[PDB]
């Protein structure tokens, strides 16, 4: 009775099983229930990025606010998913 989630976004680059890849692309087909999935995001009090692990859930998942798929005012020249880790 395991459904499955749906990329909420199309260039989301996320750490499943240790490993970075597009949730937009490895799981195109949305991903399996219960998958954990870490998004890159970056810290201002430590001047480090690190990792939100996800779950996704019988046909919902709740992506980790830190995600900003909206850039607006993103400045800077180095997104979470290209930062190094504190």
């Amino acid at each position: 009775t395991k459904a499955s989630c749906k990329l909420p976004v199309k260039k989301a680059t996320v750490v499943y099983q240790g490993e970075r890849v597009k949730i937009q692309e490895k799981f195109k087909n949305g991903m399996l229930h219960g998958d954990k999935v870490s998004f890159f995001c970056k810290n201002k009090e430590k001047k480090c990025s690190y990792t939100e692990d996800a779950q996704c859930i019988d046909g919902t998942i709740e992506v980790p606010k830190c995600f900003k798929e909206h850039s607006s005012l993103a400045f800077w020249k180095t997104d979470a998913s290209d930062v190094k880790p504190c």
